[PDB]
C-alpha cells in the first residue's frame, strides 16, 4: 500500500486513513449520498467544499519523484449551450502557479501539471454524448492519473489505459499543501459531481495495482444499476440487454399463453450541438422484490433470492415460467401474482454485469434469464445453456430514472 491520502466517510464525516492523517475541512453545502454514504455530492456553490490539508513531508515538491492519483466519479450529462466551452476545476492542488488539478469540460476530464516556470502538460479523456449508449455519461467511473517524472503522466478509466502524454520537459513541481474539491469557474449554476475514495500515491502505479484498486473500491458483492449505483428493492428499471442494445422489453400479452420480448429500434432523445443517445426510459419495467433479502436495508446483493415483477400498463405482474415444457429454453410469462401458483419465480441475482438465474420450487436451477430467437422473435428465456457455457444474451442492466441523464419518463 503506497498510499499516502486515502479518504473514506465516517460519522458524518470524511477521514484519512494514511498515516500521514491529512486534516479534512467541508464546508455546509456537502452532501452523503442516502445509500452509500461514501457517495460524495459537490453542487455549484461557495460553500459546496472540502479542503484535504497534507502533512508538510508529503506534499509533492520534486523533478523527479513519481506520483498517482484515483477517485470514483459520476458526472451527469450536459443538457445546456453553457456548458461548451467551460473548463471548470474541481480538485486544485496549484500553490504560486505550480502543482496539479483535475478540471472538468464538455464530455472531458483534464489532467493538468504545471511546473516552477509555468510549464504544463494537460491529458485529456474525452467522452462523446453523441453516442448510441455510453460507457461514461452520468455513469460512475474509476479514475486513475499516473506520473512518472521521466517518461508519461497516464489516464485509466476503468483500469483500462485511455492515452498518455509525454512530461519529461516539465522541471520542478512544487504542489500545494491543500487540495481543493470545488467546483471553480462553472458558470452552470446546475453542475454537480459525485465522487469518492480519492486517493494519493508515492509511486507510478502498475496495471495490476490498478486493476486490483479498481476491484478493491467497486463493492463486489453489491449488485449495481446501470449508473454504477447499488441495485435497489422496490425500484423500477427500464431493462438493457447488453447482446441487443438497440432494444427493449415488451410483453405480447400477461398470462401463461404470453411472452416477453426484445422489441426494437430504441428511439433517440437529443439536443443539436449538446446530446444524440438512445431513448433508456423505454420498455416494461422490472421491479426487483424481496423474497429471502433481511430487513436491514435495500440493497440488492449477490446471491440473494429474489422475485421480479413487471409492469405492464401500470399493473405489476409476476415474471414466471412453467419448467415443464419442452425444451432447454422455458419462455417467461408475466403473470397475475395471484396466480402463480406452483410456477418457477425465484431469481437468484448474482454481481460480472447483472444476471438472474431462476429456480424451481425445489431449489434446482432452470437457469439464466435471456433471450432465445424464434424465427424473428426474441423471446425471454431462462436457460441452464448459459449457465453450461464474453457477452451473452443473458447479461442485463437495470437503468432507474436519473436527475443526471433528464429524458422524458
Ligand atoms: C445456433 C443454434 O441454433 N444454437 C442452439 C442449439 O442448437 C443445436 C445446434 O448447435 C444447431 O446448429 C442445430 O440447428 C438445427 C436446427 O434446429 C434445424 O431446424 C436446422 O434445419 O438444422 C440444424 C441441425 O444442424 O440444432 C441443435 C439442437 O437442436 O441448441 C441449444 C440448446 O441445445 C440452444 O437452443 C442454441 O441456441 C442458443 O440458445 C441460447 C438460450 O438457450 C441463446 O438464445 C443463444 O443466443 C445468443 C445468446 O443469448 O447469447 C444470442 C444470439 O441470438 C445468438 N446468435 C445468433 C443465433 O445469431 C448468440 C450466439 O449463438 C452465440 O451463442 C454467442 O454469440 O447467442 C442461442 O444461440
Amino acid at each position: 500500500n503506497t498510499s499516502i491520502l486515502s479518504i473514506v466517510y465516517k460519522k458524518d464525516d470524511l477521514i484519512d486513513l494514511s498515516r500521514y492523517g491529512a486534516k479534512i475541512n467541508i464546508g455546509d453545502r456537502v452532501y452523503y449520498d442516502s445509500i452509500d454514504k461514501n457517495q460524495i455530492k459537490l453542487i455549484n456553490l461557495e460553500s459546496s467544499t472540502i479542503e484535504v490539508i497534507l502533512k508538510n513531508a508529503i506534499v509533492y515538491n520534486s523533478m523527479y519523484e513519481n506520483f498517482s492519483t484515483s477517485f470514483w466519479i459520476k458526472i451527469p450529462k450536459y443538457f445546456s449551450k453553457i456548458n461548451l466551452n467551460n473548463e471548470y476545476t474541481i480538485i486544485n492542488c496549484i500553490e504560486n502557479n505550480s502543482g496539479w488539478k483535475v478540471s472538468l469540460n464538455y464530455g472531458e476530464i483534464i489532467w493538468t501539471l504545471q511546473d516552477n516556470k509555468q510549464n504544463i502538460q494537460r491529458v485529456v479523456f474525452k467522452y462523446s454524448q453523441m453516442v448510441n449508449i455510453s460507457d461514461y455519461i452520468n455513469r460512475w467511473m474509476f479514475v486513475t492519473i499516473t506520473n512518472n517524472r521521466l517518461t508519461k503522466s497516464k489516464i485509466y478509466i476503468n483500469g483500462r489505459l485511455i492515452d498518455q502524454k509525454p512530461i519529461s520537459n516539465l522541471g520542478n513541481i512544487h504542489a500545494s499543501n491543500k487540495i481543493m474539491f470545488k467546483l471553480d469557474g462553472c458558470r452552470d449554476p446546475r453542475r454537480y459531481i459525485m465522487i469518492k475514495y480519492f486517493n494519493l500515491f508515492d509511486k507510478e502505479l502498475n496495471e495490476k495495482e490498478i486493476k486490483d484498486l479498481y476491484d478493491s473500491q467497486s463493492n463486489p458483492g453489491i449488485l449495481k444499476d446501470f449508473w454504477g449505483n447499488y441495485l435497489q428493492y422496490d425500484k423500477p428499471y427500464y431493462m438493457l440487454n447488453l447482446f441487443d442494445p438497440n432494444k427493449y422489453v415488451d410483453v405480447n400479452n400477461i398470462g401463461i399463453r404470453g411472452y416477453m420480448y426484445l422489441k426494437g429500434p430504441r428511439g433517440s432523445v437529443m439536443t443539436t450541438n449538446i446530446y444524440l443517445n438512445s431513448t433508456l426510459y423505454m420498455g416494461t419495467k422490472f421491479i426487483i422484490k424481496k423474497y429471502a433479502s433481511g430487513n436491514e436495508d435495500n440493497i440488492v446483493r449477490n446471491n440473494d433470492r429474489v422475485y421480479i415483477n413487471v409492469v405492464v400498463k401500470n399493473k405489476e405482474y409476476r415474471l414466471a415460467t412453467n419448467a415443464s415444457q419442452a425444451g432447454v429454453e422455458k419462455i417467461l410469462s408475466a403473470l397475475e401474482i395471484p396466480d402463480v401458483g406452483n410456477l418457477s419465480q425465484v431469481v437468484v441475482m448474482k454481481s460480472n454485469k447483472c444476471k438472474m438465474n431462476l429456480q424451481d420450487n425445489n431449489g434446482n436451477d432452470i437457469g439464466f434469464v435471456g433471450f432465445h430467437l424464434y424465427d424473428n422473435i426474441a423471446k425471454l428465456v431462462a436457460s441452464n445453456w448459459y449457465n453450461r457455457q464474453r457477452t451473452f444474451g443473458c447479461s442485463w442492466e437495470f437503468i432507474p430514472v436519473d436527475d443526471g441523464w433528464g429524458e422524458s419518463s
